[PDB]
């Protein structure tokens, strides 16, 4: 019983809107070959551009996590790239009509299930992770991101807001993935913007596709949302969803601990990067005997 790279058993496609842009765009999430890694493509274009979802092709990191290869771009995936890692999907094409992922209900939850809906594939090669052996970190002012050596993996992750909404332990959380669930527990958390800088955004023509129904909306006092919120720390656990999905532009699946402080899309890939240079810190493992395995995967 060795650990297999996984793909998906069918093609299944979605529609949606993106956050930023609020264009429509059209999903489409396909079977690939082994060692492929997860490829962005814009299908929309003529010739196709295929961008591999690599730390190495990534672009800006203002607002959201952007591939880039020339100047041909895919917007926002860690979403999709995380419910990708919570699921252990190696290799899919990834189609897009636009340059924005869609935004869907702001979170994790439909891309899981959509993933699920179509059914895994084991493939016929193992499956190999990089495995923390020595502590990585960087800063920039009072943010920071670490890598330590862990046998398993989990997340930690800590929000400093000066707000009546953000007080007591729900400003902090972590996730230890061997006893908790990524389904459960962090795929729903939705993505969250406070009014004022939602304001600033549409502005600048940004967040144009965001709304009550794919976003948490704070003001200077409480949540906007009438329906409330799905966890009691969703904030937080939208930021662990999101430090996933940055750290799978890692191209497989992590063995060791992350520990964000006030971490975003910017400082997540200077830790990959910082990480990657750093070959003494990490090595590549496979696992033919998956009871000697620290981490475990649904079945396909
Ligand atoms: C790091 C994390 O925050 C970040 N999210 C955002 O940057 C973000 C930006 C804008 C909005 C929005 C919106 C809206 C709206 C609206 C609602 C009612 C009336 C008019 C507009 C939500 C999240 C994120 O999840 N990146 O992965
Ligand atoms: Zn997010």
């Amino acid at each position: 019983a060795m650990i297999k790279q996984r793909t998906l058993k069918n093609i299944i496609r979605a529609t949606g809107v993106g956050l930023h842009s609020g264009e429509k765009v059209y999903l489409t999430l396909k079977p690939a070959p082994v060692d492929t890694g997860i490829v962005f493509s814009r299908t929309d274009l003529d010739p196709v551009v295929e961008i591999p979802a690599r730390a190495e092709n990534v672009g800006e990191t203002t607002m959201s996590t952007t591939l880039v290869k020339g100047d041909v771009k895919v917007d926002t995936v860690e979403h999709l790239l995380s419910a990708m890692a919570g699921l252990g999907i190696d290799n899919a094409y990834v189609e897009l009509s636009a340059s924005e992922v869609p935004i869907m209900d702001g979170s994790a939850g439909p891309f899981v299930f959509l993933i699920q809906s179509a059914g895994l594939q084991e493939q016929e090669a193992a499956k190999k992770f990089i495995r923390i052996k020595r502590e990585v970190s960087v800063e920039e002012g009072d943010k920071r991101a670490v890598f330590v050596p862990f046998d398993g993996f989990k997340v930690s992750f800590e929000i400093d807001f000066d707000h009546p909404v953000f007080r007591g332990r729900t400003q902090q959380a972590s996730v230890d993935f061997s006893s908790t669930s990524f389904v459960k527990e962090v795929s729903r958390a939705r993505t969250f913007g406070f009014m004022r800088d939602i304001e600033y955004l549409r502005s600048q023509n940004l967040a144009l596709g965001g709304s009550v129904e794919n976003a948490i909306v704070v003001d200077e006092n409480r949540v906007l949302n009438e329906d409330g919120l799905r966890y009691e720390d969703e904030f937080v656990k939208h930021k662990i969803l999101d430090a996933i999905g940055d750290l799978y532009l890692l191209g497989n699946s992590l063995i060791g601990e992350f520990r964000g402080f006030k971490s975003g899309h910017a400082l997540n890939n200077q830790l990959l990067r910082t990480l990657i240079a750093d070959k003494d810190a990490w090595e590549v493992v496979t696992f033919e005997d998956a009871r000697t395995a620290p981490i475990s995967y649904m079945r396909p």
